[PDB]
């Protein structure tokens, strides 16, 4: 009952199934990233974030009968879907060829940022970062490539990279920290977040879920 999304000719499909858990998701919200060079914007890669179907069940407590503005508008309701006890899957596609340590690069900031904003950046986080750019490095994105951010609710952020736009069966490095498994999807959709975007989609479309 829930649409796709096309991002730049790039498609996220409205559900999907992880070959590492077998836990089926739900497409929440797409949208692009980029940079802006001299007032111009230039794409780079889509982004699409899936909450586990679960996650429904859960968000009705306190997010069913909402509007899609009072959504949009309470940090609350973006916490819920950061931190909420279900399993979150993030998939980024290229749209302009990029290798792995120039893609990790931007990302890996936000998420140190976040992390030492939040005052939780210690040894451990730093050494978590430290693998999370290390599983990026033998890596290339060409256009269409993707890679995988499965954020499970237990503290570990999975890794996995795929060469075109589906699901790879094993994942590449597992990533064992708190902190960090939710400081991916944090820089994103959380409140020091720039690009509305993803917020939007998800304030768009849960509430005809939690209804149901």
């Amino acid at each position: 009952s829930i649409t796709a999304i096309t991002v730049e000719n790039l498609e996220y499909p409205a559900v999907v199934t992880s070959p590492v858990t077998g836990k089926s998701y739900f497409l929440g919200g797409a949208g692009e990233r980029g940079l802006t060079i001299e007032g111009n914007f230039i794409k780079f890669t889509a982004i699409g974030v899936y909450l586990e179907d679960i996650a429904v069940a859960s968000l009705a407590a306190k997010w069913k009968g909402k509007s899609s503005e009072e959504l949009l508008e309470t940090l609350d309701f973006y916490r819920d879907i950061i931190s909420g006890p279900f399993e979150k899957l993030i998939r980024g596609s290229k749209i302009r060829e990029l290798s792995g340590p120039e893609y990790s690069r931007k990302v890996m900031e936000n998420c140190v940022a976040h992390l030492k904003s939040v005052g939780t950046y210690g040894d451990a986080e730093a050494e978590a970062m430290q693998k999370f750019a290390e599983a990026f490095k033998p890596v290339n994105f060409p256009p269409g490539a993707s890679v995988f951010y499965r954020q499970s609710p237990d503290g570990i952020l999975g890794l996995s990279f795929s060469p075109d736009t589906s699901i790879p069966e094993k994942e590449a490095a597992l990533i064992e920290n708190k902190a960090v498994s939710s400081a991916v999807l944090e820089t994103m959709i959380g409140e020091h977040a720039v690009s509305p975007d993803l917020k939007r989609c998800l304030a768009a479309r849960l509430p005809a879920l939690l209804n149901e």
